[PDB]
């Protein structure tokens, strides 16, 4: 089996960041004013683009990301990287990679926002922030 746990404990103050509660039901598809859609599969990859594929670009099928376990928490922000895109003609062993760093915001809830704080143009990597309650350690 793809293990998909969505979880990991953290030693700083010994909470599970559990995103199972969020999951790729429909997956978060944000639109990006120069291109298009990107349909991202948070816990879940989209079979859409091919089982595996976590982070899908509307654009005929690039792939920005193999959904992949590496989920890091960094001091108050849940780092989830997309790795193992498409290979980008620019540098070629520069790949379409998604970095999504989660930070803390509780007014979110079951509705984290988004932003998009960069597109590197050059090494493919996408630079998200994302909004989300689950990001640190919530109280309650």
């Amino acid at each position: 089996m793809v293990q998909d746990n969505c979880q990991v404990t953290n030693p700083a103050t010994g909470y599970v960041f559990d995103l199972n509660s969020l999951k790729r039901e429909s997956g978060y598809t944000i639109s990006d004013i120069r291109k298009g859609s990107i349909r991202l599969g948070v816990c879940g990859e989209v079979k859409d683009c091919g089982p595996g594929i976590g982070a899908c670009f509307e654009g005929t099928g690039i792939k920005a990301g193999k959904w992949n376990q590496k989920l890091s928490y960094v001091d108050q922000v849940l780092q989830l990287v997309y790795e193992d895109g498409d290979p980008c003609p620019a540098n070629l062993h520069l790949k379409y990679k998604s970095v999504i760093s989660f930070v803390c915001k509780s007014d979110a809830g079951p509705t984290s926002q988004p932003l998009l704080l960069s597109v590197d143009e050059h090494t493919c990597t996408l630079f998200f922030s994302w909004h989300t309650s689950l990001a640190c350690e919530q109280e309650v």
